[PDB]
């Protein structure tokens, strides 16, 4: 039914903010560049341009601003541009300066399709060191009413909305340059009113630190109003009588720099990105707080004029035009990851120090087997230890064989108490006990025989720890509990306190290797801790590969995302090895790729499991910190859920629109 | 340092709702019984005194309201009321026809130690049926303004409120009879205000059902308004002319009874009541959608004026004019414990038929002692497989010996399927492996671990059996343990209401007599405190907590009124003689350092992974998903220092 | 005449975000772990400073927040801090659950030389995610008036300013974490109104990347708002039931981190800095534009109620906890140099 691989049908709206070439005092040619410029935009099917400040005449001229033949001409080129816009997909947002009642006003023209949808003043005029505004121009703050523009009256003010009727995640409001600097810009009331995308036309002479202003106030902006951001500065041929210009473009979501221009080009610059609109409704749906601050204000609010126009955006496939990391757990950048993991085991060292502060600094006791989640939460207890002047002896660590060196290793490098206790025997005589096959010499590797086990080892544990004066660290980490891989109740589900229960699997490693790099520990443990990931990476069969289901896992823990859209982004990042980037430490023979029906096969498994069976075992979970801003899975925290509840919609989701391959 | 047996420092405020002796016509006679009343009501101790509508001229006069030798001698009559006042501790309400601009209301007066606090005319006047208020009196809504009195200027109008100074938790309005009847009662703007003891002055002439229309008005106004609600009509001495007057008094509080006085009386009569203002005010801290409420009507609820005054209260001790029931879990009235009983049962089987149902009918597994709780689990869980159609043998029950036989007979007479497995030698081999009270630990464990594994194998889910008392005290062994299970039927039912569950279920007959005399036997058999204290203390001490969240000292307070006599107040049925303790101050304070050490500090670590049941009582259950969500690692200082500090130690 | 080398005198003014010692549930401790770091400030001669959300009480304690008895000991703990701070030079911004009409609201107390000069709730109470303060605790939005407070009534609510009569430069306005990360937080109102210096207690549990949100509103906040901010979060002994902490403080000045503390710290930290007051004079003087925000908004702000106190503070030579680079056209920074 759905085009699957339409950008559209997933949320997404395509934005363009251009930097034209500016001819001061020629509006012909200024809509000449600005034809150009939206035939490309329209070309690369987008839905909004957004251009500099003053457009059509330039910003810069000064008190040519007030000749009757510029302002005349300016008219002349603002109806060109709405004539051929009727053969145009994206709305044109074109500066302009423009007669009304006594004055000019600084003005966007929102023009599309052969209409004028509104027009919008600047609302604060600067009139000070190289701004000259207020000499030329009058303020917009507080216009309303309509203003005539070849024979038609078209909303004018600061107060309106520009809403696609076809696509109702996109709602467009406009401000300009200065707007964006005052302490209550126009744009957040819009926000507040329901506008998804703000944009602003600025002129904005450069100067040493000013891009960076900018940054400040539309990334700020973007964040503070769970919004896009469209952004677009004069360039080339502005006057440069007594300033300079970058023609500097950039798209903003949420906090997130989604594309930006060359600063400083020769010739026009666009930046083009896919907004999503999904992401911003699932912002705005969760964060109550937004819509409290709009009843705050609701008089302000509720007078937004809101106007309708029909996009009918491209049905088809028109790629992506957005970064899709593979891993929402683990940044690419080493700049970035290198932040993440600090902060991540700086959370779950501190979290256990607060629990053996409570408790009047118990042994800690925690089973170690050579794996990857064991291994690293032994490193965070004696990091916790180490910081509250605790004996690391204190510490006792239990290697539990069945029925691998890494963990004695380990734990003799460090220096905690080591020992071993073998559970076979404790395992065969509860096996016989209840009469399984295995006691009888049935070689039956059941649920009940490896679960008999991993409870004998938690059962252990605990008696240890009621007897030797401690609590059991749990060790299971977020994307176990994502999917259920755990035993229940008595076994790895279960402790005192679960330093690794909000970091997902896909991280674990990356802190590992983050603490070797430290090099905190010494030179002998570096090298067990990396003799464990050399081992331990090269289960996984019947639950899928980890790093699709911690991406899964990522879009419904943060944003609700439906089946469709999941695997729809999971395939843009994944489906391709060469295509965007990993982060450290994966050699590229550890580099796969993932075909839809792939990506669509490990997603039936992990609705099914997430939604349906696996909330029991999360409902009754031991405490730890939160640690991914993705979420964590507590049910006294991010996640409040049925532990009865089929996942019939899920699937049934899957099977409608998502392709088998 | 505090007085701990006064009722006024544990925020109490006594309040009496009086009917008079009407003298129609004769002001100076109705101030003389009204004076004598106040009077009573101040040797009481009591804060507030609540008069019938138009006390002091009488209600059903008609047209000789309009008589100004009538109207002369109440004023007269209002102003030596006033003067007498001054040696009077209750704030006074007293209702009169007043003048005042072009007619006369119908106003209650509210005096106070020698000066009126204010005048507040009925908002609404009858005129229909019986009624013809509208002849002769003007209606006060939308009324404000001053109104003079005995040369003084005073509040007027339907926006007072009259705040204690020295009592915060105490804030008075008045309203008259048929204001509480329209749909939008000048009382409920009122409380949104900030008022928490509402009063009104009736006249009401009686009819068939007319006591019952003033009970619901006045019960559902006192629950919707988080208040008390404090109520008094005219009696002996109006006119029957045309009606009959039955002089009812009543005190609301919450939508419960406090008090109320003898229909048709021969004589005067007073309701007189402690009213406890930290029970509402914990009400209305907990329920943000009153203030949601109020936020939402500001405009009206802001422009109130509140008007001060200073109680200066009895500091002594004055007794406690309170019904404190000894177990807040299992009500003393034999029908509302039945209905009680009736309500929890249903709640537990049906929280386990659906998550049956959504298991797709696994089996269930359960380890049965002999003992209460898990006999009674087990019979919830038969009546679960009943009512689904599901056959008994599913049900897995398991003796599961360490280091009685009501279990296996229990068993055996219902029909479900029962096993013996002794884990003694999985103990033994366990306790040797780590080189061994972690003894009481080890077999705790091995039990849940074999229910568990059992239930892996054999296709079911372990059914928990610990109680809401025992999750409250942290009486349990955490995570490989009692504490840990699949679905737990019993953990919002606290201990004090499972004998009364059982007793139920063998009244209701509904398994045969052969099950009902086993299930009668674990009762007898049956019938760890000796670490944790006698848990009707400790259920006591809970729902304290768990609801209004008093400190220790209002609740050692509470609790000694209702225990420290065994002959006073009511038992529940089912408590042969021997078996009904009084415990003394020393003992209850004890207790409740026990109780807030483990409650507050210890034991939430153990409630904060908690498998899934269902919430029973309104007290509240102690889901971490639910009713309380609390710090796992909190100590308990500052409720063991108000214990030191504020209960006498005997 | 003037003391050439006093602080004071040239118009800055000494601003203190402080962590303490949280100790859950425990009002008498948090009230000493305070009362010690407002030494701390005294003897530094600040004028200001900030403690973390809920100090009084502990942020996490959830349902704890309801208990009586813990309310009571609140007021306790508040009412004996007031009294030391008799003896104190800064303004003392201190958080505490207080009772007020129906609820308890999410305050700071603004106390100064024995008075509490205001008690301000927070606006916008979250609950998402890991946030259930609409559990617990009233919005604050809206509510004017004032609160009775160790028997004296003071101003309450969202719309206050604290003024310093002897020091014009230093106007400061209260918010409460949440109330910077909305589209129209109360301290841009307050700026607007004449507010100079922004505070803001927070408890803000740690997660991954939510260091960089913090700094990016409270920078941008003191950019666009031409203003001191001055931010403290919760740290060390709150419950780790399901969150860590990790106790930043920091103070910025129109866009530019005057000062910050560390990150994940064993012990109690302070960020000490000095605003320049007449630096935030001087850029309001000229963007007219702020100005006409203003008057476009000039219902919302003048409505402002003004609160006076008399800083007095120190005459003499306290140095000057301030970066002033050599070359104002020259960063020292390599990596900005090469950017300029
Ligand atoms: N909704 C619900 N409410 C209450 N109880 C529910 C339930 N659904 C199932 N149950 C019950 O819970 C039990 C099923 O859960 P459980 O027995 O824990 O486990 P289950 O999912 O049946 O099997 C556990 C599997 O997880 C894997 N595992 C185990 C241990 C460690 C790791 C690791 O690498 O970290 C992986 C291992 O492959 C094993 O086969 C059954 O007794 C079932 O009847
Ligand atoms: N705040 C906290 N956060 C995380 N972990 C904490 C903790 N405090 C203790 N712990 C740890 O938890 C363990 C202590 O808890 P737990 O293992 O439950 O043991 P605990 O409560 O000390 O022992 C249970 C008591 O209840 C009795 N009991 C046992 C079995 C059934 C029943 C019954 O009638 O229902 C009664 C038994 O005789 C024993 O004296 C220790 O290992 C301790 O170090
Ligand atoms: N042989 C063994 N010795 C000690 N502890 C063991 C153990 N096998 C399992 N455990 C405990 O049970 C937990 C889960 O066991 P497994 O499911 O086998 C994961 P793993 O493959 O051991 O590596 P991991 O530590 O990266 O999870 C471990 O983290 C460990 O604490
Ligand atoms: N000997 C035994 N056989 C089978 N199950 C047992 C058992 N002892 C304890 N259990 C199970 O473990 C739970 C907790 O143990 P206890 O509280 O010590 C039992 P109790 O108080 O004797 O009986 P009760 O649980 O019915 O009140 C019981 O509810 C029961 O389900």
């Amino acid at each position: 039914s759905m085009n699957f691989y339409s950008a559209y049908q997933h949320g997404f709206v395509r934005v363009a903010a251009c930097t034209h070439h500016t001819t001061i005092g020629d509006p012909a040619a200024n809509a000449a560049s600005v034809l150009d410029m939206a035939r490309a935009c329209h070309d690369d099917g987008a839905a909004l341009a957004v251009f500099p400040e003053l457009t059509l005449s330039g910003y810069s001229i000064e008190d040519v601003l007030l000749q009757d033949s510029l302002l005349d001409a300016v008219e002349d080129a603002l109806l060109d541009l709405v004539t051929e816009s009727a053969d145009l997909l994206p709305v044109l947002v074109v500066g302009a300066p423009l007669r009304h009642r006594h004055r000019i006003y600084n003005t966007a023209v929102v023009i599309h399709r052969g209409a004028v949808l509104g027009v919008v003043p600047k609302s604060y005029l600067p009139t000070y060191r190289e701004f000259y505004e207020r000499r030329q121009m009058a303020p917009g703050d507080g216009e309303r009413g309509t203003i005539r523009i070849g024979g038609a009256d078209v909303a004018f003010g600061t107060d309106l909305l520009f809403a696609a009727s076809d696509l109702p995640g996109f709602v467009l409001h406009v401000e300009i340059a200065e707007d964006m600097f005052v302490p209550m810009p126009p744009s957040a009331e819009a926000a507040l009113a329901g506008a998804t995308v703000l944009a602003n036309l600025s002129g904005s002479p450069i100067t040493i630190g000013r891009a960076e202003d900018r940054r400040l106030l539309a990334r700020s902006a973007s964040a503070r109003c769970l919004a896009a951001y469209v952004y677009a500065a004069a360039g080339e041929g502005e006057s440069t009588t007594d300033l300079a210009w970058d023609g500097q473009t950039m798209i903003w979501e949420n906090g997130a720099l989604l594309a930006e221009s060359e600063r400083f080009p020769k010739g026009v610059r666009r930046s083009v990105a896919d907004v999503d609109t999904e992401l911003l409704r699932s912002e705005r749906l969760r964060m109550g707080t937004f819509d409290d601050n709009r009843r705050h204000h609701r008089e302000l609010t509720e007078s937004f004029r809101r106007i309708d126009f029909a996009l009918d955006p491209p049905a088809g496939d028109i790629g992506l035009l957005r970064e899709v990391e593979r891993f929402p757990f683990v940044p690419a950048d080493p700049q970035r990851l290198q932040q993440d993991c600090y902060e991540a085991y700086n959370i779950q060292v501190s979290g256990l120090e607060q629990r053996l502060r409570a408790l009047d600094y118990p042994k800690v006791v925690i089973g170690v087997s050579g794996g990857l989640d064991s291994t690293h939460a032994l490193i965070v207890a004696t990091h916790a230890m180490d910081r509250e002047g605790r004996p690391r002896s204190d510490i006792l660590a239990f290697a539990l064989p069945g029925f691998k060196n890494n963990a004695i290793k380990l734990a003799r490098a460090l220096g905690v108490t080591f020992s071993e206790i073998d559970i076979g025997d404790t395992a065969r005589l509860m096996l016989h006990t209840i009469g399984h096959p295995y006691s009888v010499g049935e070689k039956v590797y059941d649920v009940t025989f490896e679960n008999v086990q991993a409870g004998l080892r938690t059962d252990y544990l605990f008696r240890i720890a009621n007897q030797r004066g401690g609590i059991v660290l749990g060790t299971g980490d977020l994307s176990e509990l994502a999917l259920g891989w755990s035993t229940y109740g008595v076994g790895d589900q279960m402790s005192h306190y679960n330093v690794n229960a909000g970091v997902p699997k896909t991280l674990i490693q990356h802190l590992i290797r983050w603490v070797i790099s430290a090099g905190e520990f010494g030179e002998k443990v570096g090298e067990v801790l990396q003799s464990v990931l050399d081992t331990e990476i090269t289960s996984e069969a019947k639950v899928g590969p980890f790093a699709l289901q911690d991406f899964s896992l990522f879009q419904v823990l943060r944003y609700g995302f439906r089946p469709s859209k999941i695997a729809f982004l999971a395939w843009h990042a994944w489906n391709d090895a060469e295509r965007g980037n990993w982060p450290p430490g994966f050699p590229k023979s550890e580099r796969p790729s993932y075909s839809l029906a792939e990506i669509r096969h490990w997603l039936q498994i992990f609705v099914q499991r997430f939604y349906s069976f696996s909330q029991f075992k999360r409902s009754a979970l031991p405490n730890g910190p939160k640690v991914s801003h993705g979420g964590a899975l507590s049910p006294r925290g991010d996640w409040r859920a049925p532990s009865d509840m089929s996942a019939r919609i899920w699937l049934d989701q899957i099977d409608r629109e998502v392709p088998k391959g």
